[PDB]
């Protein structure tokens, strides 16, 4: 295995260093805004070296943004695709490629059989290509890797299955910024190459002048460079027509076809395209050619890309011809005059790549190596793509709830074979498909309009039924004894219970377990955990009655708390946020252990008084002027005082100081040890009232943030044995902190109600001595090194944060992990800060054509992991990565694939099991089963099933931590006749493993499986 840590490996551009040394001018270069007047030597290209020019056509569909998928296919992209079919099919020397494997499947399976014919027809022939080929071209910024491998691996199993073709080449020419995510995992599913656009315009003007816009994209910590891509980056402003032939728009957008008045489009540089004639060819010609040479001049071979197309073009039939007939005239007059020394036609992605590989191999050019990542963004002057890393933050929690929910899924129903008649096959593909499509550039990025969120947000609460009536259906299976059970596959014999989603004061959706002498004394509940190891963890029930206990099947009492429910209300009588108890339900609490990828069950059973094994938290209500608070049954009163500091701490865990506002103050870890100051704050970003406006995309502050104004804010205290918090209403948030022993956990219910124009923030305030260095992840994968410059503005040091980011000097880090996708930064040395929500009322001329004002109630999860770390082995001040601790990696597991809950549904469960999974092997804690999933139907005679294994890198820090068994996924389900080695869609088999054992990949290597099993 290569090491990940020590070795800093040596690349031609390294972003961090480049970003370092750059300058970031922003001045005209003439007709190329952004860069310079190109010159080039006529004599460079002759009879024995010719430019080779590939003319790519394409269309670019988002599968919604201004209209809903299916309004878009409606009105577009059916048409669009017909029409390709009969205008490829007609015109075989006509060229066209396709990225977006959702709208071809939606259209696909409404064709008739002799269209379908056809279809696969010009796909064979290469006229049709697909490129990436993936469900959608996925956001890069806010998506987990586990979503971006799920979508690809939707769209490229639909196209083997049906158009048989696998693409090796990616096409992202949309995505707002990029991240080295995607060729680590393109590269290990087949890819050979891939493209790439929205990159800072300072960056493209650096790599064009060093003609590094080609180059091989290797990951930050890969010495060797067995992860490297070949990386085609566009060097333009616009993958539009205009920005794509040559340097100059006003050129190019003569040579876009559709714009000369009948289609209602125009040049804004104000000179139209003209229809090519014998009479103009040759100057039409002569100006098309030197614009081609000139983008020549930034690349290092003779083949030159120059992409064709925009938004939802090449619908109409007179569209089609408009562009293919002017085309056709230009090529066949330069490729027959001899002085331009040119072969231009029409091509595709693959073609390109091929000849650019031939030329390489032919020694005539080498390429750059290159490892870092392109964020953040700017596509002109101070305008940084910042704003859509915390945009419609409710639906970027919800992707990371679903993404745990269909893995859940996937993972319990695939330990059997089902019948039809169960309807599994079909709710994980519509599960797997809405999951997927939401991966798209303007679905989680929070940048659609207000109806098409609804859209996205409806196809999501529908997986998510999907995935409970999966899961409960398996856990009814596995835990029922196989000679009793007798399923009705659509019914509900358990409900899934999720403490955080939508959360506590945003939907009141969980259901209370009725116990009462006189209708039912217990109930049985069970815990499902889709890590491959043991895990505890703390769960919890609402219950009727004050008086229950909790006992596992072999009946050994377990330890639980029962707390009160407390919901936050903004009285308007008396214009404050306090909270109210309900006297009807209560919180049962208790430590829950589950085998690895397994379930076990609990019993819940109630008493007519205070059980043995079960303690009642104290509950202290901080303000003047309090009120009583009566609870029911609740045993124990409520406490009343004014305004305090006070300390918790929970177990042995750390203790916690807060303030008199109920924020964090101080961390001590150890009795001994000092208290830390970590404070906690909330502040707001405002807009400009002159120059741009913030929108769905940019962020552009009118200055650092200001303090919000708390008043005198009333403050919960709940000291439990098991679990303690402190909450507090505050303008726009009811902040938690959650201590159950370990790291901290925080939720923030986030109601930014009629504010606008403003942005809050949430920042964190240490003596950490981090300087302008920070660590943030990209896509849940890896951790990249920031450095905050004061020579950009603000808005250009905030930076996705996808799960989580840290701060550390030489002996301590502040880690923040979290559970949905948000924007933050770190603006001076031991700072932290991560946005909640922005409400913005003015559109930020990006084409959404609306402000974001359809914010709601959002609870955002975190845990908050302070420790020391001078004993740990990190990389040297060059290396470009940063790595968690164990400490700090399980707190990310834990917030973002908790253990499942279910509650049974009937009064009894005839044939009830205690166990699954006791026999599964616990494996080392640095490695997941990140995808289990049946890959056959339940008439295949050989059944396979799919795993991805993902092995992280943690930190050594002199924490043994041993004793943990070798995990074989092959041999998790019997009679495996077979294990193979493949590419992580699954989709080709790499290696035919000996005694079918799967090995354990190395730290940071991702692998995928399948067992076949007869
Ligand atoms: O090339 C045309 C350009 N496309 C914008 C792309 N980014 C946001 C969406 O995903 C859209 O595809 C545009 C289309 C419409 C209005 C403004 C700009
Ligand atoms: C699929 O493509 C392969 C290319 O190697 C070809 O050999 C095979 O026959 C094709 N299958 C069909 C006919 O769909
Ligand atoms: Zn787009």
């Amino acid at each position: 295995c290569q090491d990940v840590v020590q070795d800093v490996p040596n690349v031609d551009v390294q972003m961090l260093e480049l970003y370092d040394r750059m300058s970031f001018k922003d001045i005209d270069g003439g007709v190329w805004k952004q860069g310079w007047n190109i010159k080039y030597d006529p004599l460079k290209y002759n009879a024995h070296h010719k430019l080779k020019v590939f003319v790519v056509p394409h269309s670019h569909n988002d599968p919604g943004w201004i209209q809903t998928f299916e309004e878009y296919y409606q009105h577009d992209t059916k048409h669009i695709l017909s029409n390709a079919l009969r205008h490829l099919h007609d015109n075989p020397e006509m060229k066209f490629i396709w990225a977006e494997i959702s709208y071809f499947a939606r259209f696909y399976h409404d064709l008739g059989e002799n269209k379908k014919l056809q279809m696969k027809s010009i796909v064979k022939n290469g006229q049709l290509e697909f490129v990436t080929g993936g469900w959608v071209m996925p956001d890069e910024a806010n998506s987990h890797w586990r979503n971006v491998l799920l979508q690809l691996t939707e769209g490229q199993t639909w196209l083997k299955q049906f158009m048989n073709v696998t693409p090796t080449a990616s096409w992202a020419i949309d995505p707002f910024g990029h991240s080295p995510t995607m060729p680590y995992i393109l590269q290990k599913s087949g890819f050979k190459n891939m493209l790439i656009q929205r990159t800072h315009y300072s960056v493209k003007k650096e790599l064009a002048q060093q003609r590094q816009l080609e180059f091989l994209w290797r990951q930050i910590w890969d010495n060797k460079g067995d992860t490297a891509l070949f990386t085609h980056m566009m060097p333009f402003y616009s993958y539009d027509i205009p920005h794509t032939c040559g340097p100059d728009p006003k050129v190019c957008c003569q040579f876009d076809f559709k714009r000369m008045g009948s289609f209602g489009l125009s040049c804004p540089w104000k000179v139209p395209p003209r229809t090519i004639s014998d009479q103009n060819v040759a100057a039409r010609s002569d100006l098309l050619v030197d614009q081609w040479k000139k983008k020549a001049e930034l690349y290092r071979t003779n083949v030159l890309l120059i992409p064709l197309g925009d938004d939802f073009r090449f619908k109409q039939n007179t569209e089609w011809d408009v562009q293919r007939v002017n085309y056709e005239r230009l090529f066949e007059h330069i490729n027959s005059q001899a002085h331009f020394n040119v072969q231009a036609q029409f091509g595709t992605l693959q073609e390109y790549f091929d000849a650019v590989h031939q030329a390489e191999r032919a020694g005539q050019a080498e390429f750059p190596t290159l490892s870092g990542d392109f964020f953040t963004y700017a596509d002109r002057s101070d305008n940084y793509w910042s704003g859509y890393y915390t945009s419609r933050p409710y639906h970027k929690r919800m992707d990371r709830v679903l993404m745990h929910y269909v893995r859940a899924a996937e993972m319990l129903s695939a330990w059997h074979s089902w019948d039809g008649m169960a309807r599994i096959e079909e709710r994980l593909e519509q599960a797997r498909r809405e999951l997927s499509l939401f991966q798209h550039h303007d679905g989680i990025t929070g940048t659609a309009k207000t109806h098409v969120v609804v859209d996205y947000e409806q196809r999501m609460q529908e997986a998510l039924k999907a995935c409970q009536m999966v899961m409960q259906q398996s856990v009814y299976r596995l835990l029922t004894k196989p000679s009793i059970y007798s399923p009705d596959f659509s019914f509900s014999y358990f409900t899934l219970d999720d403490s955080r989603w939508p959360g506590s004061g945003v939907e009141d959706s969980r259901t209370t377990i009725i116990l009462g002498e006189d209708i039912l004394p217990s109930k049985h509940v069970v815990m499902h955990n889709t890590l491959p190891h043991w895990r505890e963890q703390l769960v919890d029930f609402y219950v009727s009655s004050p008086f229950v206990s909790v006992t596992d099947l072999a009946n050994n009492p377990v330890e639980a708390q029962v707390s009160p429910v407390w919901s936050w209300h903004h009285d308007t009588l008396t214009k404050t946020i306090h909270p109210q108890g309900s006297t009807t339900k209560y919180r049962i609490i208790f430590k829950a252990r589950v085998p690895p990828m397994g379930l076990a069950t609990y019993v819940l059973t109630i008493s007519d008084s205070k059980p043995e094994h079960t303690s009642y938290a104290s509950n202290l209500l901080l303000r003047k002027n309090p009120t009583s608070l009566p609870l029911g049954q609740y045993p124990e009163d409520v406490k009343f005082g004014d305004p305090r500091e006070i300390s918790l701490r929970v177990g042995n865990g750390p203790t916690l100081a807060f303030s008199e506002q109920g924020l964090l103050k101080s961390i001590q870890l150890t009795q001994d040890s000092p208290h830390v100051p970590v404070h906690f704050k909330f502040l707001k970003y405002g807009v400009r009232s002159h120059g741009d406006r913030s929108g769905a995309y940019l962020f552009l502050p009118n200055g650092p943030a200001s303090p919000v104004e708390l008043g005198q804010p009333v403050v919960l205290v709940t000291k439990g044995k098991l679990e303690s918090s402190v909450s507090v209403g505050l303008p726009s948030v009811v902040h938690q902190t959650i201590m159950r022993g370990g790291a901290p956990e925080i939720r923030n219910l986030v109601d930014i109600g009629s504010l606008d124009n403003t942005e809050i923030v949430m920042r964190l305030e240490t003596h950490i001595d981090s300087g302008d260095i920070f660590y943030t992840d990209l896509n849940g994968l890896q951790f990249i090194k920031r450095r905050r410059l004061d020579k950009l503005p603000l808005q250009a040091n905030y930076y996705p944060i996808p799960s989580g980011m840290f701060i550390e000097d030489a002996n301590t880090r502040l880690t923040l992990l979290t559970g949905q996708p948000l924007g933050g930064s770190s603006l001076a040395s031991g700072e932290l800060e991560i946005m909640q929500d922005r409400r913005l009322a003015s559109d930020d001329e990006r084409g959404l054509g609306q402000g974001v004002l359809d914010n709601k109630p959002v609870l955002h999860i975190y845990r908050l992991v302070l420790e020391k770390v001078n004993n740990c082995v990190r990389p040297s001040k060059l290396h470009p990565a940063g790595y968690l601790t164990s400490a700090a990696h399980k707190a990310s597991q834990s917030l973002l694939d908790p253990l499942d809950k279910f509650i049974f549904a009937e009064n009894e469960w005839i044939g009830a099991q205690g166990q699954f999974g006791g026999d599964h092997p616990s494996a080392r804690e640095d490695l997941d089963v990140s995808v289990m999933r049946r890959l056959t139907k339940s008439s295949a005679k050989t059944q396979r099933v799919g795993y991805v294994l993902h092995r992280t890198n943690l930190m050594q820090c002199g924490t043994p931590e041993e004793h943990t068994q070798k995990l074989d996924v092959c041999h998790l389900l019997p009679n495996v006749a077979r294990c193979e080695r493949t590419t992580l869609t699954f989709l080709q088999n790499l290696e035919h493993l000996d005694g079918m054992v799967a090995p354990e990949v190395c730290p940071m290597e991702t692998a995928a499986y399948v067992s076949s099993h007869s």
